[PDB]
C-alpha cells in the first residue's frame, strides 16, 4: 500500500484499500447552473502530508463511508481524475474530481434512489476527510507528442478526463509548467450534455476556444435545446455522424489519438458512423479500431 512506488514512469497504486491516503477536502463547487438538470460538483483534496502523484487521464478511488444492504463495509468507486498532474492551482498539491450524484427510478424498490458514493461526495463539506486510493489507469494516457491531434468525444461527467488533457495543453500556467510540452496539434472536443446550463466547465472551455482557435474546436451536442435531422434530440453520437468523414480524415493520422468517456452506451453509434465514412475507401472500420486499439490509439473510458 503506502510501500508502492517501485515501479515506472506512470504512477500507479501508490495507495492501496488496505491503508488509503486520507485526504482533506478543499472545496466543493456546483457546476451545474440554475436550469439545468442533475447535481455534479467540482471537488478539490488536498494531497499534502502523501505521496499521491498522478498524470492526465487516471482514476483514483473513493471509499464512500458505511455498510451496505447486507451490513458489509462499502467498496471503492473509481472516478476520473479531473485535474492536471499539479492540481486546478498548479502547485502539484491537489486533485479534484468532477461528479454527479446518481439518482433514480421506482421499478428498483423505495422511491428515489440515491447513489452512496456520489451522493457521499456531492454533499461533502470542504474539512472532511476522505479515504483515497489509486492512481489507476494506463488506458487514457495522453502522448507526449506535442504534434498530436486529439479527438475527445465526451458524455457528462466523461468530461473530465478531457479537462486534464486541455488544461495541460491550452492553460497558461500549464504552459509555464510544462517546457516539454508546448501543444501545437489540433484538439476536437465533442460534448454531450443535456441543456445549456449542463455544460461542465463552458466558460473555461469556450475560453480555451477563443484564444486557440486553430488548436481547439468545440462541438456541442445539447440534447434539450437541439434537434438531429432525424427530428430527434441531439446526441454525441449524431454530432459524429456529421462530422464523420471529417473525423475518419483525421484518425488516418499517424499522430492522432481518440478518447472516447462517459456513461456506456454512446460507442455502438460512433462506430456506426465511422464505419460509413471509413468504407467509402474500401476499409473496414471494425479491423482498422482494431489495430488503432493495439497501437494504442483508440482510448475508450465508458461506465
Ligand atoms: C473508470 C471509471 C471512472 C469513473 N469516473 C467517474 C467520474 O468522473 N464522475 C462520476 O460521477 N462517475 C464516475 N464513474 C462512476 C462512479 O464510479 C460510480 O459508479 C457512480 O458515481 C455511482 O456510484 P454510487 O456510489 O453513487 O452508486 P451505487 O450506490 O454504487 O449505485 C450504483 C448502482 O445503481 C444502479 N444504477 C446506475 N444507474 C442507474 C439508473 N439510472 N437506473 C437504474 N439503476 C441504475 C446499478 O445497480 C449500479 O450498480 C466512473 C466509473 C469508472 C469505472
Amino acid at each position: 500500500t503506502q510501500a508502492k512506488a517501485k515501479h515506472a514512469d506512470v504512477p500507479v497504486n501508490l495507495y492501496r484499500p488496505n491503508a488509503p491516503f486520507i485526504g482533506k477536502v478543499i472545496s466543493n463547487e456546483p457546476l451545474v447552473k440554475e436550469g439545468g438538470i442533475g447535481i455534479v460538483q467540482h471537488i478539490k483534496f488536498d494531497l499534502t502530508g502523501g505521496n499521491l502523484k498522478y498524470i492526465e487521464g487516471q482514476s483514483i478511488g473513493i471509499i464512500p463511508p458505511g455498510v451496505d444492504k447486507n451490513g458489509k463495509p462499502e467498496k471503492l468507486r473509481l472516478y476520473s481524475i479531473a485535474s492536471t498532474r499539479h492540481g486546478d492551482d498548479v502547485d502539484d498539491k491537489t486533485i479534484s474530481l468532477c461528479v454527479r450524484q446518481l439518482e433514480y427510478k421506482h421499478p428498483e424498490s423505495g422511491e428515489t434512489v440515491y447513489g452512496v458514493c456520489s451522493t457521499y461526495l456531492t454533499h461533502i463539506e470542504p474539512g472532511s476527510e476522505v479515504k483515497i486510493t489509486g492512481p489507476v489507469g494506463k488506458e487514457m494516457l495522453l502522448p507526449d507528442d506535442p504534434e498530436a491531434n486529439v479527438i475527445m468525444l465526451a458524455t457528462g461527467t466523461g468530461i473530465a478526463p478531457m479537462r486534464t488533457y486541455l488544461w495541460r495543453m491550452f492553460k497558461d500556467a500549464e504552459r509555464a509548467a510544462n517546457p516539454e510540452y508546448q501543444f501545437k496539434g489540433f484538439s476536437w472536443l465533442v460534448f454531450g450534455v443535456p441543456t445549456t446550463p449542463n455544460i461542465l466547465y463552458k466558460e473555461e472551455l469556450e475560453e480555451i476556444q477563443q484564444k486557440y482557435p486553430d488548436n481547439f474546436r468545440l462541438t456541442y451536442a445539447i440534447s434539450r435545446e437541439q434537434k438531429n435531422p432525424q427530428g430527434g434530440r441531439m446526441y454525441i453520437q449524431d454530432r459524429v455522424a456529421e462530422h464523420a468523414d471529417q473525423l475518419w480524415q483525421l484518425i488516418k493520422n499517424q499522430k492522432t489519438h481518440t478518447y472516447i468517456c462517459g456513461l456506456r452506451g454512446m460507442e455502438e453509434g460512433i462506430d456506426a458512423a465511422l464505419s460509413a465514412a471509413a468504407a467509402k475507401e474500401g476499409v473496414t472500420w471494425s479491423d482498422y479500431q482494431k489495430d488503432l486499439k493495439k497501437a494504442g490509439r483508440w482510448h475508450v473510458e465508458t461506465y
